[PDB]
DNA sequence: TAACCGCCAAGGGGATTACTCCCTAGTCTCCAGGCACGTGTTTTTTTTTTTTTTTTTTTTTTTTTTTTTCCTTTTTTTTTTTTTTTT
């Protein structure tokens, strides 16, 4: 449950791992959530502030 | 009905004796295939690296802008206070 505590904090979005449980019903957004996307950190925040 | 026996007749060829002769038994002497020893080169086995297709994983999905709506827990177990009954 640790490392599956610190994969979630790190990588939820892994496939053949348990989607960790927010309380309203979705999934927890990880760092990596942050970053990789069209409205992530990069593209929506640095790229195109 | 001709096997078998008795009787008679005839002849054919194996046994016997002698002479010969010739092929093998025996004995040297030279030499060469038959055999004991060593080994091989194909045959099978095992690794080794690749090949080729299948399966799985992962990442992706034009941009900008403006309004609402709903939700931003919830049941389920444990605890703690309160109230009632009894001696």
């Amino acid at each position: 449950m640790l490392q599956f505590h610190v994969a979630t904090l790190v990588d939820n979005d892994m496939p053949g791992m348990p989607r960790a449980m927010q309380k309203s019903g979705k999934p927890l957004k990880a760092i990596k959530a942050r970053l990789k996307g069209k409205e992530g950190r990069i593209r929506g925040n640095l790229m195109g502030k």
